[PDB]
């Protein structure tokens, strides 16, 4: 069925939960071994989220190369994307030598380091100028450049350097800032608006590495913005745009990380920002 219509039907039905429990049953299992070995425990927030083991992002590393990341790649799309957890305590140093040794432009955070009084995740970039951050276990150096504060969200330019090599990059940080602690937004504009920026920074273009994105596990928002933007792509390429079917892109995208979309008002969500989405890109 086409998208908006099969949204109505379901509206009036009232069958979110029951088609969601669908795509839960239909969806891949893969083993994701590494993620369960005893020296990784300290490594993953939470113990029923982890990489399958063959799409799993490896650090550079001969000691342990394990990190709570996954590459996403939408071949018709032609969009890759890297969906990881919030950073722990003891993996910071780990999630930048990723974002070095994947060539990444952007990263993209859903979530605020606080939420409902406890740490989704730890705080990870410099909050001023003249107080840059090193991470000793990864050799990197962390400098905040400048800051952008808007009403739903800001934007970050970061200088990391590799201090082995003494080279430098520009990393931009695009933090959406008002989700809300429980629920979903009541209107998909500002999401909307803040995927706009994030595709018109380049961040998301094949001459980079893969952007990286994360919430609190890495797979609920996380999941909504890569599934609207590769479903909106796909819309623009294809010769019958209500040919795309959202939930055949997201069980695509679950066979690269389980999970991805955690409940049926984040189904619902997905598909009311795609629908506006077409709109406005006409
Ligand atoms: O002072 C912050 C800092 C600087 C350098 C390296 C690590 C950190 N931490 C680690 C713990 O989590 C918060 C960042």
């Amino acid at each position: 069925m086409e998208m908006e219509k099969e949204f109505e039907q379901i509206d009036k039905s009232g069958s979110w939960a029951a088609i969601y429990q669908d795509i839960r049953h239909e969806a891949s299992d893969f083993p994701s071994r590494v993620a369960k070995l005893p020296k990784n425990k300290n490594r993953n927030r939470y113990r029923d989220v982890s990489p399958f083991d063959h799409s799993r992002i490896k650090l550079h590393q001969e000691d342990n190369d394990y990190i709570n990341a996954s590459l996403i790649k939408m071949e018709e799309a032609q969009r890759s994307y890297i969906l990881t957890q919030g950073p722990l305590p003891n993996t910071v140093g780990h999630f930048w030598e990723m974002v070095w040794e994947q060539k990444s432009r952007g990263v993209v955070m859903l979530n605020r380091v606080m939420e409902k009084g406890s740490l989704k995740c730890a705080q990870y970039w410099p909050q001023k100028e003249e107080k840059e951050m090193i991470f000793e276990d990864t050799n990197l150096k962390l400098t905040l450049i400048s800051e952008d504060i808007k009403s739903y969200y800001t934007v970050r330019q970061l200088e990391l350097e590799n201090l082995t090599t003494q080279e430098t990059r520009e990393i931009l940080h695009f933090h959406y800032t008002t989700w809300p602690d429980f629920g979903v937004p009541e209107s998909p504009a500002s999401f909307l608006n803040f995927l706009f920026k994030v595709r018109e920074s380049g961040s998301l273009s094949p001459e980079h590495g893969p952007v990286v994105v994360h919430c609190s596990a890495g797979i609920g928002r996380s999941g909504t913005f890569c599934l609207a933007d590769t479903c909106l792509l796909l819309m623009d390429k294809r010769k019958d745009p209500s040919s795309v079917d959202i939930k055949k892109v997201l069980l695509e995208m679950r066979k690269f990380r389980m999970g991805l979309i955690q409940t049926a008002d984040q189904l619902r969500f997905s598909y009311l920002a795609v629908i506006e989405g077409a709109k406005f890109i006409m």
